[PDB]
């Protein structure tokens, strides 16, 4: 009798897929019974701090690419998956992404899939308005004003939350000026003072303009997870900025005949780097304190190598990084080069991308933090430019307590 914790975070659709290979899995070893952790996206990394503080996390965890300088600085957060290649079969992965994943010469994550933030739109909302997709930021700021003219006042090109806006702007001035968010080296962001008005100006350019929710408007709303509202679902939040690898968290929740659709990503003349925020989209990754390092091992092995957990599994964690897994996919007709998913993906890999994310970039205090910013912005408290000066000196402070 071994007996394993796992927990997730996705939607609905990626729930009922993990639960249909776990229940195989057991199936398949009489002996090992998983118990299921899992939650939307909300609340999840607060909850697994709370446990790994008090050593009680799962024996395989879901995990995010930005939590390993939080759980793993020095890359004994979590179980080496080196040890473990004997049940795991390493060998599927890129070498390139699992360095990715690896801290101080340790495996920390299995990377599931690759993923970057893109442009998908509803298609219906969209054909209302009589507008083509935006293929400059022009016309992504020129697109609100048409939309609430033909439309409504109600009706935007886009919903963005806070974290979408923070990642689209810092692609934005990317495109621009060509250099990283963040001075790794100096411990701190590497924006000037004008860049970060500059910063904070878009923002309220693109509030102004109508392109999407105010903090204000978009909070009259009541509290709910975005694709769970009624403008998201009712067609009036035109769009959103995404990543691919949990796209149907959205689209699942449109109307019928209205498709979420691949958008052209926006880009600057004369751009040396599309600014893409580009990552693994999550892991597997195994308790550092695990009673059953093999057993936590082939279940990992089981859900993105097997035939059996890859069918169940499909695509509600993006294309799959294994060799195995995505040719299975592909041959099963389940990966196709016109769903959104995968053609999101394949137009962004071909946008040029040598600038990489810090995760630091990513920090859930720099978040937060932005949320809090664009918030006065909105709430009238804080003009552009105190805003973009309070921005600068808490978030360097953060990234400093971020990087001890
Ligand atoms: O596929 C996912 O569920 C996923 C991929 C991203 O790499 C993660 O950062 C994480 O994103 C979450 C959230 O699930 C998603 O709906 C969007 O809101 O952004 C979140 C984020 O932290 O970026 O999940």
């Amino acid at each position: 009798e071994v007996n394993l914790r796992m927990s997730w975070w996705g939607g609905n659709g990626r729930h009922q897929v993990t639960l249909k290979a776990l229940e195989e899995f057991h199936k398949q070893h009489p002996n090992i019974n998983v118990k299921a952790e899992y939650t939307g996206w909300d609340g999840h990394l607060s909850r697994l701090t709370t446990q790994i503080a008090g050593g009680t996390e799962p024996d395989v965890m879901q995990t995010n690419w930005n939590w390993l300088p939080i759980f793993s600085k020095d890359g004994t957060g979590f179980y080496n998956l080196f040890s473990v290649k004997e049940q795991l079969d390493l060998a599927q992965f890129d070498p390139k992404e699992l360095q990715q994943t690896t801290v101080n010469g340790k495996l920390n994550g299995i990377p599931i899939s690759v993923t970057a933030r893109i442009f998908y739109f509803n298609d219906a909302t969209w054909a209302k308005a009589g507008l083509e997709y935006p293929k400059t930021w022009d016309e992504l700021l020129a697109a609100g004003k048409v939309f609430k003219e033909k439309l409504g006042d109600q009706y935007y090109p886009v919903v963005l939350e806070h974290q979408d806006t923070l990642a689209l702007i810092r692609s934005y001035m990317t495109q621009k000026y060509n250099i990283p968010t963040i001075d790794e080296a100096n411990k701190k962001f590497a924006y000037s003072p004008e860049q970060w008005v500059e910063f904070f100006t878009m923002y309220k350019t693109m509030v102004d303009n109508h392109v999407m929710p105010s903090t204000k408007y978009y909070a009259s709303f009541g509290k709910s997870n975005m694709y769970e509202m009624k403008p998201w679902i009712n067609g009036e939040w035109a769009g959103t900025y995404m990543w691919n690898s949990t796209i149907t968290k959205y689209s699942d929740n449109l109307t019928k005949p209205a498709k979420l659709v691949l958008g052209p990503y926006p880009m600057l003349p004369g751009a040396k780097d599309a600014g893409l925020f580009f990552k693994p989209a999550q892991m597997l990754s195994i308790g550092k304190s695990t009673k059953h390092p093999q057993e936590s091992a082939m279940l990992i092995n089981f859900l993105l190598n097997s035939k059996e957990g890859v069918e169940a599994l499909g695509l509600e964690r993006g294309v799959p990084l294994s060799a195995t897994a995505v040719t299975q996919l592909r041959a099963s007709g389940v990966i196709k080069d016109e769903d959104p998913s995968v053609a999101g993906l394949n137009m962004a890999l071909e946008l040029p991308h040598k600038m990489t994310t810090s995760p630091y970039f990513d920090d859930p205090q720099i978040v937060s933090l932005f949320g809090d910013a664009i918030q006065y912005i909105d709430y009238g408290q804080k003009t552009v430019q105190e805003t973009a000066e309070y921005f600068n000196k808490q978030g360097d402070r953060i990234l400093k307590r971020a990087m001890r």
